[PDB]
């Protein structure tokens, strides 16, 4: 058949696709968006839930923010355990005001396809081999495959927001791109319970055995992880076995007031610190995980993907509105600043709290040992992860 | 006959001299034994850099009329990064604090002035000092001086004998843990009769390395360079220092530097280095003999004075009220601040130096990060100078 046509393609219909796309129709700018599996597969993936006021504030803009403002929780504050203390950071007093919300990934993806099905702004799932051409070209375009026949998009731009085994990445020629990585020797092993949560906040939690993280998406909806090593797989570990490890590295005191049940979701995740340079080649730019990983013991993951569209957004707006087709330069420039920061608290944290064995000297742990005293007993440190955890806040485009 | 006093302490470096004085004027008796001769210890030039807590002490000790009358007194820092200055107002980032710029020599020279003229006893060219029965109620040190085996019975020994001292190695084998991190660099250092380019300390980091622009007073200047381990002091000629040391500045900065031929200049390497407990027995480790920090943080002499501190306000309660269970505070409470000095001293370094290839693209990212961060957010500002100040002495009570 005929061609289609839009402004954008944008590849993938995760939290950096759909919301990108929402800003984009909202402000005038025609857009595609193709995802690889079904609506169903993506909805099934429990991933982040803090969000900082960046993305809050991304998602009101966008029109899609009612269901997040009335069923999600604003935090306060957050914990951090170490040798069975329970410190706790007020966010809000320490920042001078700011504070996070707690908020299910899933719900977001959610809210955000409800508001495209509202709009109508095409999108296609279930496209196979979705391959980006002419990325230097006047004219790039997108191919793929669905319903056994081949389908092509003709657009201006393409946003990558194809995730950590996207195509976008890929795409691009060799020597262009530069790849900075940091491979730790553990995962997170996650489990989601439909059980009343622990406490009213997040508790990040460094044991003798290993980390920990009491976590949440509702106030009858749980999230807990552990670290493990990268060897262990899903199926070794137990409901039971997660609920006796987890009440192991937690004071005997939030032991008890635990609350076990049934995992509606448990899978393992790998930690990787991962950066690429640039972070768009020609008319392809690279939005979130597409472009760069962190371990989650910051929270910044989503957050990082949102001001990747933040950047690429606004930068947008002025190329179709103001005609600046050539400030499209300064989004690598724009959103690896704000990468390499969450980045650097992503492994700050990351390093503080968890258990590296033998893959650290002697040195080195007792460095972890006494930041874990300076951060959580100064008042300038405890400011320090603070405003770090909140969310350092978005430049202003030219 | 034998020597009899309460507390022997072995080194007259700035630690012994320290423990000694306060101890004296405490009405406790104490003998110092040095290897060296007086002269050649006044010949070192190290530290120049004192916290208020060592600041604090020397003048408890009655030792501070020269240093209040010619150390300089400085409310700022600079730490400086590709081009950019980021000046530290220590004072308004710390509630008032400031640190003190008088040599470590001058410090060692009044002190050693102060017990000449106390007359409490000190031995010079004590060759084979060693210590014996520490876990005894008597133990005693034993000595040759003018071809004769010499003894004296104390209390309590005070091991201030530095990183190449015999006290730590006296202590029975697998008693002591060493913690240590060895730097890929030293430190060249160049002493100038010269103004310093600047009346605060500069801490430069370079693509080519690190640079310390520094000073002894107002006439005379101390600048250092991170130069790998390999490196020969023979090597680097007056010219190439300045040469080097200019190609570590921005130009602006450069330009107006004065250069002058050498009247010192050494490299030192740099280390971190922390032993657990810091006693054994009745045989306490002191200062440098206990651990070592690279001086990107002006802390080694500080670590040491904050040691003596401890030792010295035990023992007073050891004497005046029969308080023997605090002797087993010595380490806990001296090594909760050697940790945190460590902390800082480590962080420095590894926020201001050139690793080349000791550490990968990963890592060098991070500094660049840490560099960016600390130096721009008004909370790593505050985290640098609290800890560049030096934190607090706990009480001993
Ligand atoms: C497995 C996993 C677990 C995580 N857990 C946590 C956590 O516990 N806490 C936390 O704070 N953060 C977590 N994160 C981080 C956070 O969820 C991500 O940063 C966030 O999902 C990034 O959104 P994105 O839209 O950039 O990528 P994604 O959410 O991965 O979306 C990418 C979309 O593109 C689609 N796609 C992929 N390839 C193609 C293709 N060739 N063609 C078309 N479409 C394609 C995918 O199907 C997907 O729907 C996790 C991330 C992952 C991957
Ligand atoms: C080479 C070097 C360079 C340094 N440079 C700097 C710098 O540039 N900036 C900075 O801030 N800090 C620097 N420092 C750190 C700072 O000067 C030290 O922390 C400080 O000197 C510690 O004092 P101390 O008395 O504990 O040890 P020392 O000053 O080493 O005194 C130990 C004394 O014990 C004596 N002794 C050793 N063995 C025996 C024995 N068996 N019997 C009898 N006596 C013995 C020694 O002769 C010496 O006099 C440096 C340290 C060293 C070693
Ligand atoms: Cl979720
Ligand atoms: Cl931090
Ligand atoms: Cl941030
Ligand atoms: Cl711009
Ligand atoms: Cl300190």
């Amino acid at each position: 058949s005929n061609a289609m046509k839009t402004q954008v393609a944008i590849i993938g219909a995760g939290p950096s696709g759909l919301l990108l796309g929402q800003l984009l129709h909202k402000a005038g700018i025609d857009n595609i968006i193709v995802e690889r599996q079904t609506a169903e597969y993506v909805l099934g993936r429990i991933r982040a839930g803090v969000l900082e006021q960046g993305t809050v504030d991304l998602l009101r803009e966008a029109g899609v923010a009612e269901r997040m403002d009335r069923e999600g929780l604003v935090h306060e504050g957050v914990e951090l355990l170490v040798g069975g203390r329970r410190q706790r950071l007020d966010l809000k007093a320490l920042t001078g005001g700011k504070t996070v919300m707690v908020y299910g990934q899933t719900e977001v993806t959610r809210d955000l396809m409800q508001a495209r099905e509202a709009s109508g702004a095409p999108i296609i799932y279930s496209a196979a081999n979705v391959q980006p051409h002419e990325l230097k070209g006047e004219k790039p375009y997108l191919t793929f495959e669905k319903d056994g026949r081949v389908q092509r998009i003709d657009c201006d731009y393409i946003a990558g927001c194809d995730g950590f085994h996207g195509i976008s990445r890929q795409s691009i020629p060799e020597g262009v791109l530069k790849q900075y990585e940091r491979v730790y020797p553990f995962g997170w092993l996650g489990l989601l319970s439909d059980t009343p949560p622990v406490n009213h906040e997040l508790i990040y939690a460094h044991h003798e055995r290993g980390f920990a993280l009491c976590s949440q998406r509702s106030q009858t909806r749980s999230r807990y992880y552990l670290q493990v090593p990268l060897q262990d797989r899903v199926e070794e570990w137990s409901d039971e076995r997660f609920w006796d490890e987890l009440k192991a590295r937690l004071p005997a005191e939030v032991a008890a007031d635990l609350v076990t049940g049934p995992a509606l979701e448990k899978s393992i995740a790998p930690l990787r610190s991962l950066v690429v340079e640039p972070m768009q080649y020609g008319h392809l730019f690279l939005v979130g995980d597409a472009a760069h990983i962190v371990p989650p013991t910051g929270a910044k993951g989503l957050n990082l993907a949102a001001s990747d569209v933040n950047y690429l957004y606004r930068i947008l707006v002025k190329v179709y509105h103001e005609g600046r087709v050539d400030l499209l330069a300064q989004y690598s420039p724009l959103a690896l600043r704000r990468v390499w920061k969450g980045e650097r608290f992503s492994w700050f944290m990351t390093q503080l709290l968890h258990d590296f064995g033998s893959h650290k000297d002697a040195w080195d742990q007792k460095m972890q040992e006494a930041d874990r005293e300076y951060f959580l007993t100064s008042p300038a440190g405890l400011v320090n992860i603070a405003e770090n955890y909140v969310g350092l806040p978005f430049e202003e485009v030219a």
